[PDB]
């Protein structure tokens, strides 16, 4: 069938380049309506605190590499304006000559992400991050300005990250957030060790603090402060890349997402959305989710292709939002429903806080582990876990529980690699089953 | 119920504790053969590498301690050397006066453990590692003859960590074993970096290798080799200890091991077995297990306290065998049938390498991770890992897809925690499922 991908990024090159593996006679074409392919997303901020030094390490592809190796059709600059579906073709502005055409498919991908939001100054000193030309204008401004002083705004998970590598990177950041609730993937109160570890840096923040105004470098909050700074990074949500679908028949949620089925299809024949763009539902209770985050975007891109050329029973079980990031010396990972859904059920609470390895041995450091289950059925709905180490190893077996439905009484007869660098004997995951009583 | 306890250590100390915590009235009575109880057996090599070096950490309590905090009372050098099964007694050999005397018992707990083989050479210099009777006489041996070359003598997990020990101690250790099967937890083919990791230290290491004959410090070797060492270290295997039991009407297997059922019972009414000398059976197969190692000792230890003062519906579902050890940089875990009961399915393997975590991030280091599944179900039936970073990670995420009877096709669906320090959005686990078929 002659495949059409919108993006060519996390969802989209990856989709592409799973049904060539399928299926070697298809015509495949990508748009991307900026400069860059396969770019890793998730290595942006290390690209800035040069933490990532060879800058093509967060290029995997070029068009013309793409073509040689896939012989998949991607053009760039080429921004998807809108969908004809009923005809099957979408409308693609040429950006370079600002001249449109159409383009016919069979089956049409979308797989569009998100951008980041602004706060709509009007201010040359302020930057968002999300691709590669982002990264580049970053690095650029703070060489040319020779950048000290930095205002990081927002404290999600990416805008952490940010700060972290501008810190290493030899700069001056503050952080300011618009509420306290930083890190919110994150149970609240355990996201407590951020905050110190910005203490034990001298890395000032401030939390419910806005910017009121900008003059120049010259910087007005909410808390009447004022402040020169000679860069700022705004880091303030994304938004859906969907403005042009909405003349098309496929309908959106009141966000501006497309829910999909279990085969990542919209409500309209031969269009599937995959990636930050689509809502699904959780694996393990009956709730809506979206968890714009790279795991879905590749897990969809394969259950898509496997649907257009490989074997069309395999479908998607839904989500259970397993997340991670790396602050400084801690590690911070959940899963399961949010912190605010937990309100849907009825639940309790067990947790332990224990050293990540045996308490002789070395280089121990304690590891909190939380996990939340429903009463009515003893399931786990929600698992936390931020300690120095061995916080994403519980957090992932967790995981593998819970896409079993596992319940909580069952975490005793887990049986962990147990010598003194690892775990207990009783690991902590044992302990919250023996806790649960 | 008066209750009688073999054995102070990993799995009765536990035990006899677990009965306490749900039993405050029960008189219980433990008897230890050797000095110590509560020793912290996995802690030995530790402290011989002076890794480990306050005592508080190798001995968690005396008897008098023990007594104190949980009424309890434990006997040292008290060896039982006959179980007289149908009077409920068990006869003790008061080690200090050499006197017998019966105990009567309404339930007996053996938890005996297996004691190190020797090569049975009339010699001063060597060692064998147990308990920390031994390790307090190799440090002493070291420092009253000033050791500074030491023969390790076998390969299995134990000797590889006395060897790396007795390295970070600033002393010069060679290795033998008699054959080239080092690590036999571990596939034979992915060992390799254990001796990778002793030829980057220069410690020589000599396979198909034996002590023919000890004359002083004069050791001559099956090669035809003579050299002079300062001490020898026999790590070359463990034998269970029941001789002790043959009399009685307990059953024993032909290796000298107790069969047990899923509550730990013996074929004889009120006496249990559990840890090192009881055998039984594999969760996710059925094929009879034995894992002498510390999760199962302590898993056994609550069942049993369960069975005989708290809920007697909570029963033993069977063992995986996770396992690992850390030598020098890199991590050895598995999990599932060993390599030579593998031919007891039609299998097929699929295998990974990989980075730990994503391929632009620093600090990486690849990843082999290798699962076995049988082809009439596809149900995984094993799995090893072997790297630098993020094996034992792999390994407890497969060891809990295994409880919950897993193919090996939804190891695609299994949910990773990525970002940049810890995976990839397909992580090694997804891998595996993809690549199979
Ligand atoms: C800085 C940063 C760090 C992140 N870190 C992590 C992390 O550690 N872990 C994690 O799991 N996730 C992380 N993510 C999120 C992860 O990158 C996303 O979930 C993933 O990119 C979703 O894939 P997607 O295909 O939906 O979107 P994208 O990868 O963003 O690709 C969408 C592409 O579509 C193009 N596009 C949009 N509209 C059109 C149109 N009309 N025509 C043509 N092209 C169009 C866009 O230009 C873009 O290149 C991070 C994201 C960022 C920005
Ligand atoms: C050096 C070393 C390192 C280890 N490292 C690991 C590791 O990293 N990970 C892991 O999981 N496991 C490890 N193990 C194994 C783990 O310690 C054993 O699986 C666990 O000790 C088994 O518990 P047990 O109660 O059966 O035996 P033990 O803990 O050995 O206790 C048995 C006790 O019974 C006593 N006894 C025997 N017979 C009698 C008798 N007739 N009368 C009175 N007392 C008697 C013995 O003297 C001994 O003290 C290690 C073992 C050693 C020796
Ligand atoms: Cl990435
Ligand atoms: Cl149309
Ligand atoms: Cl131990
Ligand atoms: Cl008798
Ligand atoms: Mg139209
Ligand atoms: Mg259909």
């Amino acid at each position: 069938p002659k495949i059409v991908v919108v993006g060519a990024v996390a969802g989209g090159a990856t989709c592409a380049s799973q049904i060539r593996r399928l299926d070697k006679e298809s015509d495949i074409i990508i748009f991307e309506k900026d400069r860059d392919m396969s770019f890793a997303n998730s290595a942006l901020p290390y690209v800035i605190g040069e933490v990532v030094e060879d800058r093509r390490y967060a290029l995997a592809y070029t068009p013309e590499k793409f073509y040689d190796r896939k012989q998949i059709t991607v053009k760039t600059y080429h921004e998807v304006i809108a969908i004809n579906d009923e005809r099957q073709t979408v409308s693609v502005l040429n950006r370079k000559t600002n001249e449109q055409f159409e383009e016919s498919y069979d089956k049409l991908i979308l797989s569009p992400g998100a951008s980041a939001n602004s706060l709509g100054f009007e201010s040359d000193i302020t930057f968002t991050l999300r691709n590669l030309e982002d990264t580049d204008a970053i690095d650029q401004f703070i060489k040319a300005n020779q950048v000290d002083k930095v205002l990081v705004v927002g404290a999600g998970y990416v805008s952490l990250e940010v700060l972290e590598n501008l810190y290493e990177r030899g700069l001056h950041p503050t952080l300011i957030h618009r509420s306290d609730k930083i890190n919110k993937l994150m149970d609240a109160d355990m996201n407590q060790p951020i905050l110190d570890e910005l203490d034990k840096r001298e890395i000032p923040y401030r939390l419910n603090e806005e910017i009121n105004a900008i003059n120049g470098n010259e910087i007005t909050f909410k808390s009447g402060k004022v402040e020169h700074y000679d860069m700022i990074i705004e880091g303030v949500g994304t938004h859906p890349n969907s403005k042009f679908i909405e003349s098309s028949n496929i309908k959106l949620d009141r966000k501006g997402f497309i829910p999909v089925n279990d085969k990542f299809e919209t409500n309209v024949p031969n269009i599937y959305a995959i990636g930050d763009i689509a809502t699904s539902h959780y694996r393990h209770v009956d709730l809506p989710a979206s968890v714009p985050l790279a795991w879905g975007a590749h897990r969809a891109a394969s259950i898509v292709a496997e649907q257009i050329a490989g074997n069309d029973t395999i479908e998607f079980k839904g989500f259970l939002g397993n997340n991670i990031v790396k602050f400084f010396d801690y590690t911070f990972a959940s899963v399961g429903v949010k912190p605010n859904e937990l309100k849907q059920f009825d639940y309790k609470m067990v947790e332990v806080t224990q050293g990540a390895h045996a308490n002789y041995y070395p280089g121990n450091s304690p590891l909190h582990l939380r996990v939340y289950y429903d009463t009515s059925n003893r399931q786990i709905l929600r698992a936390a876990a931020v300690g120095k180490e061995g916080a994403d190893k519980r957090i992932d077996v967790l995981s593998m529980a819970m896409m079993n439905q596992l319940t909580v009484d069952e975490l005793t007869e887990f049986e962990v690699a147990y010598a003194p660098p690892y775990s207990h004997p009783k690991d902590l995951i044992n302990m919250i089953g023996y806790k649960a009583k």
